[PDB]
């Protein structure tokens, strides 16, 4: 049911937050400022019911295959192993990751053709628009 309007290649155009949004994940000072300068590529495609979300940087790369609804286990870019989910609401593309008893959330909704992906963890939220190519 995911909108088509999601699928392509994506570049980072802004970044809003980031740092503390890291922070609050527990990413260190020295990851953190790589982590801040990076400008990643999110790349989105659907083979079937299975839906892959692929970030390229110089620093990480990192990649998901999903179905949505089905839990799955992510290693994300920060290399936490966690247990994620992907959902719809309302156009909105919500992933949220779990592990060691925490959460974090990143929804991804299209705004007059860019991908804004909204990043939250415990009440730190940090935005990011993406660009299509
Ligand atoms: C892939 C760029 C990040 C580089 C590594 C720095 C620490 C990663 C922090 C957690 C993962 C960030 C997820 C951001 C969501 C997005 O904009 O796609
Ligand atoms: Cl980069
Ligand atoms: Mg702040
Ligand atoms: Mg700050």
């Amino acid at each position: 049911g995911m909108s088509n309007k999601f699928l392509g290649t994506w570049k980072l155009v802004s970044s809003e937050n980031f740092d503390d949004y890291m922070k609050a994940l527990g990413v260190g000072l020295a990851t953190r400022k790589l982590g801040n300068l990076a400008k990643p590529t999110v790349i989105i495609s659907k083979k079937g019911d299975i839906i892959t979300i692929r970030t390229e940087s110089t620093f990480k790369n990192t990649e998901i295959s999903f179905k949505l609804g089905q839990e799955f286990e992510e290693t994300t870019a920060d290399n936490r192993k966690t247990k994620s989910i992907v959902t719809l609401q309302r156009g909105s593309l919500n992933q949220v990751q779990r592990w060691d008893g925490k959460e974090t959330t990143i929804k991804r909704k299209l705004v007059n053709g860019k991908t804004v992906a909204e990043c939250k963890m415990k009440g730190v939220v940090c935005t990011r628009i993406y660009e299509k190519v």
